[PDB]
């Protein structure tokens, strides 16, 4: 026998030692070669303890007769182990001689535990107390009964506690009591490990119901691996789910599992109150209508008591698929053309509501709003359907915050739809990167090689810099172009994509690198690419990402195979997301299309080509572990089903057709130079995905089995129950509104298949096959759960609803031309697409790419599968854990990194998207839609939804664009009058062949080239240049723009028009408008004329002038109109101010005045986006604050805001209920509460507060929400008034609610009590006497109070308000308020002007516009034979430098090196940083004074805020490092880095000068005027100052 094998062999003792074979230690003996069994061990193999003499067992040989045993021995014992010489072996081999081994038995000391430290499952007293033991003839216990009003924390404190196996405490001893206790006799054999089942049926206590804790005596030397125990024992138990409002229980026996009849089941809350009672059926279940706060129920039945805790947390079903859509109800779909987004980015979203079945509804209103990352509403708005199809679309602003924005929407039924979409900005690119490749493809002998050259953009090589990148192996199936739809390589071969090496080099003082790797694919049969991901880094970290591919043939040329069957959209929740696959019907032949095509797409002819097609299996397995628990594996294998001898020729595409069976298959080729080529097909809908266990049996629980993938109501469905052990339950489709089946009893023994028939009324997709059964097992034999459940979700949504759609787009296209897009939507059998929409639309793939944007599938949104409707509880055994579902990972969230480094300078960044309108398809279902694509080039994916009434589709196509030529323009954000920049035209020619390029260079607007135009321009293949093109800013506010025409290209076969590219920039003059207010009234015959000293600064290209003439006193409006737009800076008053002359004006009105300006409709929206910008800066209380959400609260400028609101509102804009609701409720704590209120740089806190309680008084009076008793309280503290325009406020608001005897007081009040003149009292009121005036003029007219103090007050503010050099922007909005009062006042007039031959006359003010020619001859008498009040506010941009002055304020500007030393502007190289250096003073504390520092052209401002401490660098010291202090001591209200200036609001104090600190970079070359350094009140004007500066700075290459 074995013998044999053996023969030759000398005998040999390989080993010799111990093991612990079974529970038993054993000695065991290896020979090298079998033994045999017929010899008598004993008497030629002694084994001889030192001190108890020969041990007594038998010999056992191993079942491979190699290996000799002895069991059974004694811990730490010593033994003498003799083998004898006459030792035979089965080819009758023997030893030498006598051999000695000695051996040391290991020290197993004896061991007894629990075989678990317990389990929440119930048991039985029958069952036993499992024990394991090891030479233990007794163990001590002590039983224990919880009590259970300490039951749910003690079982907490056994949860944290258990995992040390000594978890029992005098602590948990405590919340149990002692119910039996004593010695249990054992006798396990000896020195083997046994499971003992203490017995626990004589005891009398454990009889009763309740959870039990065993304690093992440690007494004696014996080991206690788990001392302590577990274990519930109880008899009634119940078992039920709720859905929403509605829940089901069943009640049964635990003795058998049976369900029971009769049973009183009682609803109890946390209370213990009972809500409701209901007896079982026989069937055993209870129906109960409750919806949340069920807490208890309550079973009772002849005597028998059985609670179940709702509170308890649901069974968990993480390993059942339950996942899916909330959307029982009405679903709306919401989907767009990308999640991604940047502030100041338009959002566009579009919806399309559907009933649960997908049918069409009749038209509704749906409630869309737009919630903020901080979850305050920004807008909302009443959406509307229009040709059966909703359309959001709103601009976001400019400052809005980034991060997690999503878009409510309310259908009615009160459940919001979120939809989430990202928002974050970038920073613009600051160096230039190449990474060329081969244009060839390279053999896979050949090394992959990458060249890389960085630059700066204002002309430096990146020397030094950085460049860390990535090296990625992918296939490369689409290789040839040429021939789109074709796949090249093998599917089937392994380790095709997999990373290489993570690249990190220094560029050279060229700034040149390079970039090589060893193949580690020489034996490659496959095309393939290597992908470069590389990045520049810049000294401040940020990376310039660049991305280079290189084709890697393994030959000339390779075989192609192509796919004429439509690739359908199937579904998949591993991605969740639809994408469509190769597929074809089952017993039906497969086409394929097959070439021999090179690199340049041209075919080859070949022969003997090996067209094989393998057909592709798996069997699933399942597969316990310890580490990842039980695991759904798989088999693969593959099998050749039919092969094919293809010849092609030249110029010839193949077409073989092979029959196809059923599952996954794969059709490869193979040409003769050992290329080969493979596409993989499946014959099933029933895609399989990776770790996808689409047919497998999971442990225990039952395995639901479904004879069909799909159903229908005229289908029967045949379910397969298949539970691990034998038990009665029940099984049935539940669903959210409640079950479809109801009682359904089921004993199962090795597997069962129920018939399901399916009910026509299923009109659901949230359909839920579940199944329960309990094993009544009297002995608990190999453990084994006794209850079973399981859950799977029930198929419905048929095929035939989804559309064929099918775009048709070309592989690529040439840039700024229009994309045109075939539809055509179609089905089998039916073919009639009748009345079909699509919405078309096209995303750059680089912003889809970051987030991995799906196409939206309306079939899938609409017919996909929902989550689980039901809320799985009972008291039977909880289950185990689950370890949760597999999960899928990318890497990670992303837009943190530039919030942490701040808000970027106004990015320059093209974002390409596009959206047409829907489009109707005709009787054929053919469509067609024409894209106007901009200048772009990369790749460009095309999407497209399609819907009907019940039919829905969604298709996506990727299309390609690249320019023939490229050029990029390199000039400054910006260019302040008459610098001179050197701009740098880069061009660069990817042509394969050189180009004679011819670029007529042009300028228009406040721009002037300085240099002629370039002549021809030749252009190698590959090469790039860099034209230089010095200009010049002309003189005036504008904008500038430099126009380009490349011509030549000469592109063979395909004619091509010039390039036409565009760079426009603005042009903002080096220092601030200056402007001149005249103002006198004539009396008849009198002459009025203009200083000539008046206008000597002004250039005459920028002055402009207005002329107003009246019979009575009157108000600019025009200048107040022209201010409060003109302003920049976005701070919430200034906006409600600059919002109140959009609010009140029209365009008949402004025109009127000469004006200029938007058209109505567009003034409506900016009124709507102004108020949008307001609601951005609500805090969360519901107040305001001047600058951000975080800030301080603002409370006077909270009910400025809610007082424009209100207003607004009665003009028909919408705003937010919540927004005034929760400005009102801040209000009416304003008049409630004054003293909550802190306004730390007021000087007189009790009129600030008044004033505060006084505007909000007439604010709410106004909205009739003011309660009469705080407005009389407030009129009793009249006396902390500093101004009557609060006196006036409340007396308005008095008059409102019907106290219109303390209003009368009040309003007299008000005009007798004129404000304080000191500027430096400062209220916080944001007012002065000017702006008070004026409002209260307004407030007088308003309610037509006291019309004879009127006049006289309209001719006091007349006469103090036109004098004023600068007004803040609330004085503006008093005075324009004040001017719209006026604007229709009666008063003849008659004039005779210099600029008119004609006489002048008016019945009314009229303002005429003058030019700067008008202006310097400007001359008006007074014809008239009355008095003739005149105006005249011109304005301009001074010619030069105004001398540096200063009034209470002050401010001084230092350049400085990074080293902290001074540094003269002049000849400042490019790319030189340097840190410019502000310093503020005031004789006075100027709370609200703001900074501006405009920057001089060429220079750039660094997006740091040094007062973070952030900078370039922090190793330097001294200098800088004390600056940096004191400008970390600074009150800093608000900071702004625009690209023409530093911006910075601080609360400026007298004895602590400000220092404010800032980084800047010289870039483009050139002259340059410098602007003078200023700093002044937002609110009193008069204190400000502007400082010294360097007349020019001149920037150098």
């Amino acid at each position: 026998k074995l013998a044999q094998q053996s023969a030759g062999k000398v005998l040999t003792l390989l080993d010799l030692s111990e093991v612990q074979l079974d529970g038993a230690a054993t000695l065991v003996l290896t020979f090298s070669i079998p033994l045999d069994p017929d010899q008598d061990f004993s008497r030629v193999i002694h084994v001889v303890d030192k001190k108890s003499g020969k041990v007594d067992g038998a010999w056992e040989l191993s079942d491979n007769l190699k290996e000799l045993r002895l069991r059974h021995l004694e811990p730490k014992r010593d033994l003498i182990v003799t083998i004898g010489k006459e030792v035979k072996a089965l080819n009758n081999a023997t030893f030498s001689k006598d051999y000695e081994k000695t051996i040391t038995t290991r020290d197993i000391q004896p061991s007894v535990g629990f075989a678990s430290r317990g389990s929440l499952l119930p048991g039985k007293v029958v069952e036993g107390l499992p024990v394991m033991a090891l030479n233990v003839n007794n163990v001590d216990v002590n039983f224990f009964r919880v009590k259970p009003e300490s039951l749910p924390a003690f079982i907490s404190q056994w949860e944290y506690r258990n995992s040390l196996a000594n978890w029992q405490s005098d602590k948990l001893l405590q919340m149990a009591d002692l119910v039996y206790t004593g010695r249990f006799d054992l006798n396990p054999a000896r020195n083997t490990r046994e499971k003992l089942l203490l017995p626990l049926g004589d005891i009398k206590p454990l009889q009763q119901a309740g959870v039990y804790l065993a304690v093992m005596n440690q007494a004696g030397r014996y080991d206690y691996s788990n001392p302590a125990t577990l274990f519930t024992l109880s008899d009634i138990g119940v078992s039920a789910h709720r859905y929403h409002n509605r829940l089901d229980i069943f009640t049964q026996s635990l003795e058998n599992g049976a369900a029971q009849q009769g049973i009183e089941v009682s609803l109890l809350n946390e209370k213990g109150q009972t809500l409701t009672q209901a007896t079982s059926d026989a069937q055993g279940h209870v129906q109960l209508e409750n919806d949340k706060n069920a807490a208890l129920l309550l079973a009772r039945k002849d005597g028998q008591t059985t609670l179940l805790d709702l509170k308890l947390p649901a069974l968990d079903l993480a390993e059942f698929n339950i996942a899916g859509a909330p959307g029982y109800s009405k679903q709306f779909f919401m989907f767009g053309p990308r999640d991604l987004y940047r502030p100041g980015e338009t959002v566009i979203l579009n919806g399309l509501l559907r009933d649960a079945d997908g049918k069409a509804l009749p038209n509704q209103p749906i409630k869309l709003d737009v919630i903020k990352p901080d979850g305050q509403v920004l807008r909302s708005v009443v959406s509307q359907p229009e040709n059966g199809l909703y359309h959001f679309t709103w601009p976001l602003d400019s400052n809005a915050a980034t991060g997690m924005w999503h878009i409510r929407a309310n259908t009615g039924d009160n459940q919001y739809r979120m939809w989430d979409f990202h928002v974050e900005d970038f920073m613009p690119e600051r160096m230039a990167l190449n990474l060329t490749g081969e244009k060839t493809p390279l053999t896979p002998k050949d090394e992959v090689k990458f060249s890389v050259v960085g630059y700066y953009l204002y002309g430096a090589p990146a020397n030094g810099n950085t460049l860390q990148g990535q090296l990625f192996l992918r296939p490369l199936r689409e290789a040839v172009s040429a021939l789109p739809g074709f796949e090249f390589g093998d599917i089937a071969a392994e380790n095709l994509s997999r990373t290489l090496d993570e690249v990190q080099l220094t560029l050279d003082d060229k700034g040149r690198g390079e970039v090589s790797t060893e193949s580690q694919w020489k034996e490659t049969h496959s095309p393939l690419q290597v992908i470069f991901q590389g990045s520049l880094l810049e000294s401040g970290g940020r990376p310039v990402t660049r991305r280079a591919e290189q084709a890697i043939w393994p030959a000339d040329a390779l075989p192609g195979i192509r796919p004429q069957f439509a690739s359908k959209s199937v579904y998949d929740y591993r991605t969740d997301s639809t994408v469509k696959q190769p597929i074809v019907d089952e017993g039906s032949n497969a086409a394929f299309d097959i070439v021999y095509s090179d690199a340049q797409g041209v075919k080859k002819a070949v022969s003997g080509l090996q067209v094989r097609l393998i057909r592709e299996r798996r069997d699933y397995y399942w597969n316990w572990s310890e580490d990842e628990g039980w695991q759904s594996q798989f088999d693969q294998k593959d099998l050749i089903e039919n092969e094919q001898t293809l010849d092609l020729k030249a110029d010839e595409t193949g077409k073989v057709s092979f029959p196809v069976e059923w599952g996954a298959y794969r059709l490869e080729v193979k040409a003769p130079n050992e290329a080969v080529s493979s596409v993989r097909f499946w014959a099933g809908y029933s895609w399989q995905d990776n770790s996808d266990g689409s047919g497998a049996v999971r442990p225990d629980r039952v395995t639901l089995k479904l004879d069909k993938a799909s159903y229908r109501p005229g289908d029967t469905i045949k379910l397969h129950i298949a539970a691990p052990t034998a038990g009665k339950g029940y099984a049935m489709v539940e669903s959210s509104e409640g079950p479809l089946w109801w009682q359904e009893i089921d004993v199962r023994a090795q597997g069962l298949d129920l018939t399901i028939p399916v009910d026509k009324t299923w009109n659901r997709h949230d359909l839920y096959l579940s199944t329960l059964v309990v094993r009544p097992g009297d002995k608990s034999r190999s453990a084994t759960p006794k209850r079973a459940v399981g859950v799977l979700h029930l198929p419905l949504g048929d095929e035939n609803r989804r559309l064929d759609l099918a775009l048709e787009t070309p592989a690529k296209m040439r840039p700024n031309q229009p994309l045109t897009v075939k539809i055509k939507a179609s089905t089998k059998n039916g073919e009639k697409p009748k009345q079909v929409n699509v919405l078309v639309s096209a995303v750059d793939s680089g912003v889809l790419n970051i987030t991995d944007y799906v196409t939206p599938d309306p079939w899938q949104a609409f017919f996909g599968q929902k989550r689980y409707g039901a809320d799985i509880y009972d008291i039977y055994g909880q289950v185990i854990e689950g370890q949760g579902r597999l999960a899928a990972l990318r890497f990670g969230g992303d837009g943190d990194e530039l919030k942490r480094g701040g808000k970027p300078p106004v990015n320059h960044v093209n974002i390409v998207v596009q959206q047409a309108l829907p489009v109707t398809l005709n009787e054929q279902g053919e469509g067609s839609v024409t894209l106007p694509i901009g200048d772009f080039n990369g790749e460009l994916r095309v999407m497209a939804q399609a819907w009907t009434a019940d039919d829905f589709g969604s298709n996506e196509s990727k299309v390609i664009v690249a320019a023939p030529v490229i050029a990029e323009l390199n000039m400054p954000r910006f260019m302040a009058s008459g610098d001179t920049s050197r701009l740098t035209l880069d061009i660069t020619n990817l042509t394969d062949k050189p180009q004679k390029l011819n670029v007529a260079l042009t300028a228009s607007g406040l721009l002037e080239l300085v240099s002629d135009s370039p002549a021809a321009v030749e252009l190698a293949p590959g090469v790039r240049t860099t034209l230089f093109i010095p200009v010049r800013a002309l003189p005036g506010y504008g904008d500038g723009e430099i126009q380009a025409t490349i011509s030549g290209l000469a592109l063979p076969g395909e004619t091509v028009a010039d390039q036409h590219k565009q760079w426009k920039i603005g042009v903002r003059p080096a220092f601030p408008a200056q402007t001149v207010n005249y103002g006198t009234a004539l009396q008849p015959g009198e002459t009025w004329a203009i200083p000539a000293d008046g206008l000597q600064n002004f250039s005459p290209v920028t002055l402009e002038g207005q002329l107003l003439l009246s019979g009575k006193p009157p108000l600019n409006i025009a200048r107040y109109i022209k201010e409060l737009k003109a302003y920049p800076y976005g701070c919430l008053e200034q906006t409600a101010s600059g919002l109140f002359p959009s609010l009140y004006t029209n365009a008949a009105q402004l025109q009127a005045l000469g004006i200029k300006g938007d058209s109505d409709e567009k003034r409506r929206a900016s009124v709507d986006i102004g108020i949008s910008r307001l609601l951005q800066m609500q805090r969360d209380n519901g107040g305001f604050a001047l600058w951000d959400k975080n800030g301080d609260e603002e409370y006077w400028l909270t009910a400025y805001v809610m007082d424009f609101l209100v207003r607004a509102g009665e003009q028909g804009y919408s705003v937010p209920t919540d927004a005034i609701n929760r400005g009102n409720e801040r209000l009416l704590r304003y008049l409630q509460d004054p003293g909550m209120m802190s306004i730390p740089y007021a000087d007189n806190l009790k009129a600030s507060k008044f004033a505060v309680q006084s505007y909000a008084a007439l604010v709410l009076a106004r909205q009739q929400k003011a309660p009469l008793g705080a407005l009389r309280e407030i009129w009793e503290h009249r006396a902390d008034a500093a101004s009557g325009l609060p006196l006036l406020q409340l007396g308005v608001a008095l008059k409102t609610m019907g106290d219109a005897t303390r209003g009368e007081e009040a309003i007299a009040l008000a005009l007798k009590t004129p404000r304080n003149s000191d500027e430096r009292i400062w209220l916080g009121d944001y007012g002065s006497s000017l702006r008070d005036n004026a409002l209260m003029l307004s407030l007088l007219e308003e309610n037509k109070l006291l019309p004879d103090e009127q006049y006289t007050l309209l001719n006091t503010l007349s006469q103090q308000a036109f004098g004023e050099r600068w007004l803040s922007t609330q004085e503006s909005n008093a005075l324009f308020l004040a001017a719209r009062t006026i604007q229709d006042l009666p008063g003849k007039w008659q004039a005779q002007t210099s600029f008119s031959a004609e006489q002048l006359t008016g019945e009314k003010a009229q303002n005429s516009n003058l030019n700067s020619d008008q202006l310097v001859t400007l001359q008006v008498s007074n014809s008239g034979d009355q008095p003739l009040w005149l105006r005249m506010d011109a304005s301009g941009y001074p010619q030069s430098a105004p001398l540096p002055a200063n009034n209470v304020l002050q401010i001084e500007r230092h350049i400085l090196g990074t080293d902290g030393k001074s540094k003269s502007l002049d000849s400042l190289r490019s790319g030189d940083l340097v840190l410019v250096w502000l310093q503020v003073k005031a004789s006075n504390s100027v709370p609200d004074a703001l900074v501006v520092d405009l920057l001089p052209a060429g220079l750039e401002l660094e997006n740091q805020n040094l007062a973070n401490g952030s900078a370039s660098l922090e190793q330097s010291g001294g200098e800088v490092q004390n600056l940096l202090n004191q400008m970390q001591q600074a009150s800093i209200k608000h900071i702004e880095f625009r690209d023409d200036r530093f911006v910075a609001a601080v609360a400026v104090d007298e004895y602590q000068p400000v220092t404010l600190v800032y980084l800047a970079r010289a870039v483009t070359p050139g002259t340059y005027q410098v602007p003078q350094p200023m700093v002044e009140s937002m609110y009193v004007p008069q204190w400000r100052a502007t400082g010294a500066a360097e007349d020019l700075l001149i920037v150098r290459p």
